[PDB]
Order: structure tokens, then sequence, then C-alpha cells
């Protein structure tokens, strides 16, 4: 019916971590020293907030299932889980944070080469999730992390659903949903496909090309479906040639099958990335430049160079 999932879930002991500092609020940053391996791995630890909630633990372990089952350079991977009172996911440290905050903070230093390269990397991540019959359902600039300015990865598998062997669409049943990133068929009929992820990819690319503007800003979510039905779409960003904007608009077609495939978005953004100043017009583009303190950094290895059978 479907291939067995032989991914390994690694259970890590509390004695393998040296939690250096705290990131957010319960988000933490630290080092993972696998039991006698002479390696230190920078990690982000997501430890449980409420901690009292059986519902919270079901959801955290669903995320861990998906993150443990993915292996791609443009997708965040789970190093393992810590089975203490609060169930923690241990993940690779992405030291520059979310791409949304990164484009807001560094507008003045982001050239066309970075922007179009990010678009290719996200399309590659999303194409890999499709090969794995996985629908993300929450693609947004906030859910892409920056390992380096040259290297981003898709994250937040909180809404991710594995399509059934014979189930092309997933049918959801209510909650707090990200309306402004969602395909029309998802807002109306709670239908979700690879093609509805493409719609979200479009909105994500618009966030990047506007240096992190809020889509349909100051419009309440209740009217978004009506606006889209009338045929309104997000406006052409100033830096965007019609070439780039036409690709975004195709991601926002009402016929889901008329939207591009992730594999096509890889091709189209790659061609544009070979001649970036022809596709994005940014003031001062040719000038733009983009790039921790623990006692001993000698045995530090990035998770991406730390592989296990
Ligand atoms: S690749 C990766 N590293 N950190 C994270 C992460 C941080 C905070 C929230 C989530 Br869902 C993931 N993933
Ligand atoms: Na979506």
């Amino acid at each position: 019916g479907e291939a067995p999932n032989q991914a390994l879930l690694r259970i890590l002991k509390e004695t393998e971590f040296k939690k250096i500092k705290v990131l957010g609020s319960t988000v933490y940053k630290g080092l993972w020293i696998p039991e006698g391996e002479k390696v230190k791995i920078p990690v982000a630890i997501k430890e449980l907030r409420e901690a009292t909630s059986p519902k919270a633990n079901k959801e955290i372990l669903d995320e861990a299932y998906v993150m443990a089952s993915v292996d791609n350079p443009h997708v965040c991977r789970l190093l393992g889980i810590c089975l203490t009172s609060t169930v923690q996911l241990i993940m690779q440290l992405m030291p520059f944070g979310c791409l949304l905050d990164y484009v807001r903070e560094h507008k003045d230093n982001i050239g066309s080469q970075y922007l179009l390269n990010w678009c290719v990397q996200i399309a590659k991540g999303m194409n890999y999730l499709e090969d794995r019959r996985l629908v993300h359902r929450d693609l947004a600039a906030r859910n892409v992390l920056v390992k380096t300015p040259q290297h981003v990865k898709i994250t937040d598998f909180g809404r991710a659903k594995l399509l059934g062997a014979a189930a092309a669409e997933y049918h959801a049943e209510g909650g707090k949903v990200p309306i402004k990133w969602m395909a029309l068929e998802s807002i109306l009929h709670r239908i979700y496909t690879h093609q509805s992820d493409v719609w979200s990819y479009g909105v994500t690319v618009w966030e990047l090309m506007t240096f992190g503007s809020k889509p349909y800003d100051g419009i309440p979510a209740s009217e978004i479906s009506s606006i889209l039905e009338k045929g309104e779409r997000l406006p052409q960003p100033p830096i965007c040639t019609i070439d780039v904007y036409m690709i975004m608009v195709k991601c926002w077609m009402i016929d889901a099958d008329s939207r591009p495939k992730f594999r096509e978005l890889i091709i189209e953004f790659s061609k544009m990335a070979r001649d970036p100043q022809r596709y994005l017009v940014i003031q001062g583009d040719e000038r733009m430049h983009l790039p921790m303190d623990e006692e001993d950094m000698d045995d530090v290895v990035d998770a991406d160079e730390y592989l296990i059978p």
C-alpha cells in the first residue's frame, strides 16, 4: 500500500546537553555532545510550555514523527527528542533566526542574488516534501530558518499532513489557521494539496520581495476569501520585474492544477538566479554584503556534517 518509514527516532539523555542560553518564550540554545564522540553540535531545544497537557505532547510527538522522517538540505531535521517531564525537540541551531525577521532587519543589504537563491532553496525543500507525499500546510517566511545567509531551510511541521497512498487531498476540521497564506480551496473547502502549498510559496516569495511586508495588511481574515473570489491578489512589489511577479500570480490561480509545480519553480528561479539584476531591480545591488562565543569551539561540527548510519 505504502513504503515502510524506517527513520530512526533518537532519544537523547539530559547529560549530552550544555544549554548555553535561552532564545525565546520556552526556546533555548545549547550544545549536544553525543556520548563519547568528541563532537559538539550547536542545537536549538524546543521544551514544552504548558507541560501539564497530554494534548500538547500528542502534537509535539506528531511534529517529531514528521521532522525525524525528512532528510534534505533545504528542510530542518530533528536530531532527537529528550523524554524528560517536558518533551523537548532537539534541532540544528539556525543562528540567523527566521527569514521573515532577517529580510526586515537587513533590507538595505539584501541583493537580488540572495533573494532569488532563497526562492530556489525553498522550492527545492518544498519539492522534496512533495516527493515524500507530504503537504506542509503552513509555508510562510516565518517558517523558513537561516543557517547562513547563503542557506535557508523550511521548518514548522506543526500542520504537516502525510497524504494517504490513495488520498490526493487532505480534509481539515477547524482551528487557528493562517488564512492570508492559504489557497482559496483551503479557506472555502478545507482542501489541501501540494498545489495549495504552491499558493503559500507564492505568498512567501511576496514576503521576501517586499522585505517582510504583511500580506493584505489591515484587512481582517474574514474578508480574505471574498477578496480572492473577486480576483484581487497581492500587489506587484516595487523591486519585481513582471517575470518574477507573473510567477507569483500563477501560484495564485483558482485552478490548482494551473499553478506551477515546485519542480518548475526550481527551474524558473534557477534561470533568473543566473542573471539576477535582470529580474529584480534593487537600488545599490552591486554593493550588497552579508556574512557565537563558547569556551572551546575546536570540536564544533554543524549537524549537516554529523551523519549516523
Ligand atoms: S532546522 C531547525 N532548527 N530550529 C528549528 C526550530 C526552532 C523553533 C521552532 C521550530 Br518548529 C523549529 N528547526
Ligand atoms: Na497552505
